């Protein structure tokens, strides 16, 4: 293998990144996207902000242009994501009861219609659940719809896409905790009475030198649900600015997780949350935090690319 792409394809896998269309034009950017991912993500494009602007009204723009990006370079295209408290527009949040609802099916329906037959597998429902376990406390669809949301945007993706890989995508769930016990109870209860779900995806924004040391068994036992597991939103900041010691420790930390995929046979890759430490949304939540992905902020391969290579088997 000479690219990331090579390695997971002859892996069997998906390598993907978050694309913002926008950067398309940025000929370096463009670049690394055409020759180091079979697999691409929206960042922000089909979020319902992106989407959904005002009540039943869409703007599918930008979200098109990752579609057709991923169609004119042979990339899977993965959704990313029809149901999500954040990033979600004020009209949205200020219905309630039955209309909040509509708003929702109706949301879910539209944008998996538009995207049927290109999108491979749609974030049906991103970041349900709380530290600590439990349903999440300040989501707009937890307050106004309360436990069976879920199985309602999952069901109404369904009906507008029969075919479409369905998950349900989360942080802080790659280790065996409460919050991974909370997910893991839905999911078998779901796959038990048949309400459409066929993935979960691990977001993994990781902190450098903080891996959890049992996310192989974790994608285990989810794969072991009968649904197939995925890294979706791979990241892992350090302390800014970078030097030998964290880039060394960053590296060995990608192996990891890749190498936690590698070993379950569901898992169906990894995709990183960017592609260059230019762009990454780090810095903008995490102060003094940053240099979390595979490029640096001059495009140059970090020591996480030998990593990543090396371990998709290359
Ligand atoms: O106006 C919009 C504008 O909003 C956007 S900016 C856009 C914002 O969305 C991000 S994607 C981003 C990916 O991460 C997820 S999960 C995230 C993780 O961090 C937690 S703290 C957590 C605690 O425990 C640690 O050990 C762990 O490692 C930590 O991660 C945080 O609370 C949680 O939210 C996040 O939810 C999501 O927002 C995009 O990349 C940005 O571009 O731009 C468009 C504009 O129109």
């Amino acid at each position: 293998a000479t690219t990331l792409k090579e390695a997971a394809d002859g892996a069997g896998r998906d390598f993907g990144f978050a694309l913002d269309p926008n950067r398309l034009s940025e000929a370096q950017y463009k670049a690394i996207a055409d020759s180091e991912f079979n697999l691409v993500v929206a960042e922000n494009a089909m979020k319902w902000d992106a989407t959904e602007p005002s009540q039943n009204s869409f703007s599918f723009g930008a979200g098109d242009r990752v579609a057709s990006y991923a169609a004119d370079t042979g990339k899977e295209l993965y959704g990313h994501t029809l149901v999500w408290h954040s990033q979600l527009p004020d009209w949205a949040k200020n219905l309630n009861g039955s209309a909040f609802e509509s708003a929702m099916v109706n949301h879910v329906t539209k944008v998996a219609d538009h995207f049927e037959g290109k999108v491979a597998s749609w974030d049906v429902v991103n970041e349900a659940f709380a530290d600590g376990g439990g349903r999440r406390q300040d989501s707009a669809f937890q307050q106004k719809l309360g436990n069976g949301y879920i199985e309602t945007a999952f069901r109404a993706a369904r009906a507008a896409d029969p075919t479409a890989k369905l998950c349900i995508n989360d942080y802080n769930v790659e280790g065996i905790n409460a919050k991974s016990n909370s997910l893991y109870d839905l999911v078998k209860d779901f796959k038990a009475r048949g309400v459409p779900l066929d993935c979960v995806g691990f977001q993994s924004h990781l902190i450098v030198g903080q891996v959890p040391g049992d996310f192989r068994q974790n994608l285990q036992r989810f794969a072991d649900l009968g649904v197939d597991v995925r890294i979706t939103e791979l990241d892992i900041r350090m302390r800014t600015p970078s030097d030998a010691t964290k880039l060394a420790t960053q590296a060995a930390d990608y192996k990891k997780v890749v190498q936690a995929c590698m070993q379950v046979t569901r898992c169906q890759g990894v995709t990183v949350w960017g592609i260059t430490d230019k762009y990454s949304w780090v810095p903008d939540v995490f102060p003094g935090e940053g240099a979390a992905l595979v490029w640096d902020a001059s495009y140059a391969k970090k020591p996480a690319y030998a990593a990543v290579m090396e371990a998709f088997g290359a």
